[PDB]
């Protein structure tokens, strides 16, 4: 049921907006329009040169009351400085969570602003459409082109050389051969620049062997064409999940295939006898029909009525830094930022006030950095706290105010804010016992729990807390910190509201002791890890090391995207990117149990064996560069091995051919915890791209893998493609030893 991308009517052909820099501090009159595909957000600027922002990276859009307001007072005396408030609407888009760019429009109609706002967001974070497939990225980069016009409305060859800058001559060579204009400027007219030219560009372009060994392997020693049993046979045999049931999801007939080939083939003289030849069958590898994930993966089809102590949270530490931990500057983007990421445990570190006024502010504990007051970010986490998933959002107060008043001043803050969303009385059916579990993140949608004292040195500043008050500790009713003294005195305590705060070191010394009384201890109550205090360069743990044993709230830091945070953006995007992710049944049942560290076969789990071979490469630079993809996979102890690797390419960043022996992963004892992550990167250690599939789900055969960046934003052109097989498995001094687990998982 989740929709395609659809451009409504009044976006189509634009209204008119007035486009003010604060910076500049000056005034010109554009007009917007989105392409009927939903590609671009683009406008004719004052420069005679349109303007595109690429809308798949827009963060937020935000209008009315939350929007940006101008300080100028020119710039007000221009604007004619309260109808003349929701005419505003401000764009942020960028790379990362951090280095975001501004755009600021004002409306010139009236009540338009609303509407385009509502429409920008669902475009942006469309589903659908960030989860396309290799097609649709090609007619994006098409679109690109023909959109980025001169000052005559012609089509420049700059562009087209700025594009595949991983070689010069076969453009312009490929551009006579097609009857295109080469030349300095060529001045194109977009009439002669259909799509079925630069399908012709493309193909003259790029000169594939690959699938002409594929056509060579799947039966056609015949040269031309595939009859409809070889088509069939190929899809039957080699596109298959073997996982799955033959009565729930039934092979393909030919009454069916015939559509395939009446759909892609562009060659009338094979689809009447119908055939397909070499031109339909690369089209066909890269449609909507073969993808590398099925769409019950992201689709929001996970169980969401277990309790809240069986779900993996996606969370954050010290959410308003944005830089090292010593001498940053505090700001209160971040908290939007993490938010509308989809981050669901944030956190906040309240100081007391000064002497002439009063307010409590936000910042690390004495290593001068900036300060933010308390009320802004209060504001900024109720104003994002649902706009992009509606599952319960857990605060993490650090208090340390020690001053009454400032204290109830804070409470009146919290409850005046939120309103009806914070949860100030304990539910029905759920009470306060010693007895009953948690609630459900169904149960809780659109609430918003906060996590205080109910009435070391490694540690960070997080080990001198203040005691509550009367009025703050109130509000504490679900999930409350306690100090933890021992497993089997909380397990015979039996209080499942109760929870603790670890930090990465101890918790490394729980997991290395005993692993087993840590998840027994993980099926009933909640349990967050915070990294420690010696990271003052704000590095990353890597969270799978907690995940293997159930804890629930791994903390990162959202600032730095190393690999801990690269695999957790990835691994949070499926379940809808709503922050919940279910954990496997042998870890929430109270009456199976496994060793984590085990070695064999665990009984009652049924296990997979994956083989992945890498074939080639498209586009992957912008410079005659060699390009290495690197294959890991991430799970339990001794199913983590991040060692493999291929040769590197020698100057093809266009087009490059490996070929070698798969890479074998045969014994995969927990399967639905599993993480492959492919990567591809410059020689040297230059990033390109890389993407995170789960193995649980993932598909068989010849498949198109499209890169993303680094924060998990999907990149245009550049796209491998690998050939993987998952099947079912059949069967043909301690502490030393846990390190020795676990160096591998560590890195
Ligand atoms: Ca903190």
């Amino acid at each position: 049921q989740l929709e395609p991308p659809t451009v409504v009517e009044t976006l189509r052909r634009g209204s008119k907006f007035i486009k003010w820099d604060e910076e500049t501090s000056s005034r010109n009159l554009v007009t917007l329009r989105v392409d009927p595909n939903g590609f671009f957000l683009y406008w004719t600027g004052p420069n005679m040169e349109v303007d595109t922002l690429d809308i798949s990276s827009i963060r937020d859009t935000r209008t009315g009351r939350y929007a940006r307001l101008p300080k100028d007072p020119k710039i007000r005396e221009v604007l004619g400085f309260a109808r003349l408030e929701e005419k505003l609407m401000t764009v942020v888009s960028g790379p990362d969570p951090v280095n975001t760019v501004f755009l600021n429009f004002m409306a010139v109609q009236d009540d338009t602003a609303k509407v385009w706002s509502e429409e920008l967001f669902k475009l942006a974070m469309n589903i659908l459409a960030q989860n396309a497939s290799r097609n649709t990225f090609l007619r994006k980069a098409y679109t690109k082109l023909k959109l980025q016009v001169n000052q005559d409305g012609r089509i420049p060859v700059k562009n087209i050389l700025k594009m595949f800058s991983a070689d010069k001559k076969r453009v312009e060579t490929a551009l006579e051969s097609c009857g295109l204009k080469f030349n300095r400027s060529e001045s194109i007219r977009p009439d002669e620049f259909s799509l079925e030219i630069f399908e012709r560009f493309l193909n003259k372009l790029c000169l594939r062997p690959d699938i002409d060994k594929i056509l060579l392997e799947i039966g056609a020693k015949g040269k031309p064409y595939l009859t409809l049993e070889q088509l069939m046979d190929f899809i039957n045999q080699k596109q298959r999940d073997p996982r799955l049931n033959e009565v729930l999801y039934p092979p393909l007939r030919p009454s069916q295939a015939r559509l395939l080939i009446e759909k892609y083939e562009p060659n009338q003289q094979f689809l009447e006898r119908d055939q397909m030849s070499m031109e339909g069958f690369s089209r066909y590898l890269g449609g909507e029909e073969n993808g590398i994930l099925p769409l019950e993966a992201l689709d929001l089809s996970t169980d969401m009525t277990q309790p809240l102590s069986a779900y993996f949270i996606n969370s954050s530490h010290n959410t308003y830094l944005t830089a090292g931990q010593l001498a940053g500057t505090s700001s209160v983007e971040m908290y939007r930022q993490a938010l509308l990421w989809g981050c669901r445990c944030v956190e906040l570190d309240v100081w007391k006030g000064r002497p002439p006024e009063e307010e409590p502010f936000i910042t690390h504990g004495f290593t001068m950095t900036t300060e933010v007051p308390l009320r802004d970010v209060l504001e900024a986490i109720a104003e994002t706290a649902f706009k992009t998933s509606p599952y319960p959002v857990i605060l993490s107060f650090e208090n340390h105010v020690d001053s009454a008043k400032q204290q109830a001043k804070m409470a009146e803050y919290c409850r005046s804010i939120f309103g009806d969303a914070l949860l100030i009385e304990p539910l029905d059916k759920y009470p306060l016992a010693p007895g009953v579990p948690l609630p459900s993140p169904q149960d809780l949608m659109g609430r918003i729990l906060v996590k205080n004292k109910k009435r070391t040195t490694d540690e960070g500043t997080a080990s001198s807390e203040v005691n509550a008050t009367e009025e703050m500790s109130t509000l504490v009713n679900y999930i409350e910190p306690v100090k933890f003294k021992s497993f089997e005195a909380a397990r015979k305590r039996n209080k499942c509201f109760e929870m603790s705060s670890f930090v990465e070191t101890k918790a490394m010394e729980q997991l290395t002791k005993s692993p087993m009384e840590f998840v027994e201890y993980n099926k009933q109550q909640l349990s967050r890890i915070y990294p420690k205090g010696t990271r003052v360069d704000s590095s990353n743990y890597m969270p799978q090391l907690f995940w293997n044993v159930g804890c629930q709230l791994v903390a990162l830091n959202f600032q730095t995207l190393d690999v801990a945070m690269q695999l957790n953006a990835g691994v949070f995007e499926y379940n809808g990117r709503s922050g919940y992710l279910l954990k496997p049944e042998f870890m929430r049942r109270p009456d199976k149990s496994f060793d984590p560290f085990t070695e064999v076969i665990v009984d009652g789990i049924v296990a997979n064996a994956l083989r992945v071979k890498v074939i080639s490469g498209q586009f992957l630079s912008d410079r005659k560069v060699g390009i290495y993809v690197e294959v890991d996979m991430f799970g339990l102890p001794v199913d983590t091995r991040r060692k493999y690797r291929t040769r590197t390419s020698q100057g093809n960043s266009f087009n490059p051919v490996w070929d070698e022996e798969p890479f074998d992963f045969p014994k995969v004892v927990l399967p639905t915890l599993a993480s492959l992550r492919i990567a591809a990167f410059e020689e040297g250690g230059k990033f390109v791209g890389h993407r995170i599939l789960p193995v649980s789900a993932i598909r068989s055969g010849y498949h198109y893998v499209c890169l993303r960046n680094e924060a998990n934003q999907p990149l245009c052109l550049p796209a491998l493609l690998i050939y993987t097989e998952a099947s079912d498995y059949i069967p043909d001094s301690l502490m030393d030893q846990r390190a020795r687990q676990l160096a591998a998982l560590i890195g």
